[PDB]
């Protein structure tokens, strides 16, 4: 009957609210999973809850499925993992302005600003970098802007999203540093749950082959600028 | 490495699983260099079986070993089978002779004559399209049908493809690409449904091979990165 989805809906363009967030739940991993859901003939409950308490849903089996997870090898020994739809790369953003800032390495002793439960705030933790917990990617650059933090290390999906929505505030920012690395992000289920994590397999790849995913990824995304993943065959 | 992962395989399919010293030694490639790296990560020893392509799935079927390598991932595969996370990507490109003229699309390929190999999809697709099909024992001796005039084009990777003009340059200018798929194909270890430990943990393994640079180390061995796709990374 139902897929019950935890997700945070204050995360554009992955996961927020129509109409400056007085509408229903939207945004490229909300219109892929609702996609996914109706073609396994089932009606998606979304359960919202902070980023930081996602997981603990998870595990807690107040839902079934999170959106949007970064693959991790601590994570792939936990719990079960979609093939991988999208991919995003870490960047450290400063003030257009910032001089003592050029590497992850500088981030020791600046304050910085990241989401709470967080690997990307643990690697902040990791950095002896002085936290500065916000409650989304919205207002991590906010502190940034106003001055209250030095740093943030962001995915590329939300930041270029931000500058989309805001350009005439945009250029009050610089790309310090980025990862090597881009990551594969998927659906994360909990471990023992097989046959769903084959199901939704199943129709992500009908998903590529029939350009519906092609449809949802240009309804949010500058394809010269995020990166995707590689197909499906027949 | 005191207890088997067994890898169905057939060496003769440069870069990805091929005999050193122009076929007279060890068993190596892409594929059989990762695959061995998964295998000592786990503590495993890695048994290698060598099959004709057309035997491979039976051999997996039936428990002969465990996994094969450079498996495309389709959804009747997808229904049937456990897949990795991706770990490269080809693309299929239509290839004939550089003076042909009446092949444009996959489409074109009614009534042509075409090389592949028994007991692949595309061999199957070739079939759909109404092509009059040569079977050939590999992506080597496809190329020479072409070659010789034997065939009129081959849908063939791009991965081998483009390994054939590294190795043969001088063959190159014999050779165009009339056209590719529109999308790029992931490839994955294929394992029985059913076994979703082996599966996690050449999954894991896979994400660590990622985090320490060993995957670039493989793949530069292998591949020019400014032709040959690969998949995104992991974190950590
Ligand atoms: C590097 N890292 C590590 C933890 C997490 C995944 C990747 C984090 O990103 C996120 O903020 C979430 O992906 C998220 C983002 C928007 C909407 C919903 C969720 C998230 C956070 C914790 C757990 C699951 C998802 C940054
Ligand atoms: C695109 N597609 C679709 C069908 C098949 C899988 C991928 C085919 O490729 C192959 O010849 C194999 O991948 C192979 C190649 C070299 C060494 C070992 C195996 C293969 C063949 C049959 C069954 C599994 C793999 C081309």
């Amino acid at each position: 009957s139902a897929l019950r989805v935890g997700t945070d809906g204050i995360y554009p363009p992955h996961s927020f609210h129509a109409q400056d967030g007085r509408g229903e739940l939207t945004g490229f991993d909300i219109d892929l999973i609702k996609e996914v859901a109706h073609r396994l003939n089932l009606k998606v409950e979304f359960f919202e809850t902070a980023v930081s308490g996602l997981i603990t849903g998870l595990d807690t089996n107040r839902y079934d499925v999170l959106v949007n997870v970064a693959i991790t090898p601590e994570r792939q020994k936990k719990y079960d993992f979609s093939i991988p739809y999208i991919a995003h790369r870490v960047l450290l953003v400063v003030r257009s302005d910032q001089q003592d800032i050029r590497s992850f390495k500088d981030l020791t002793d600046k304050t910085v600003a990241q989401i709470l439960g967080t690997d990307l705030s643990r690697f902040a933790k990791e950095l002896k970098s002085h936290l500065v917990f916000s409650h989304n990617f919205e207002q991590s650059l906010q502190l940034l802007l106003s001055k209250r933090t030095d740093a943030t290390m962001i995915p590329d999906i939300p930041f270029f999203n931000f500058l989309e929505r805001r350009p005439h505030d945009g250029n009050l920012f610089k790309i310090a540093d980025r990862m090597k690395d881009n990551s594969a992000v998927a659906f994360m289920m909990r471990k023992g749950n097989n046959k769903l994590t084959r199901s939704i397999n199943e129709i992500l790849c009908a998903i590529h082959l029939d350009g519906t995913y092609k449809k949802i990824f240009d309804r949010y995304f500058d394809k010269n600028i995020i990166s995707s993943v590689p197909g499906c065959s027949s």
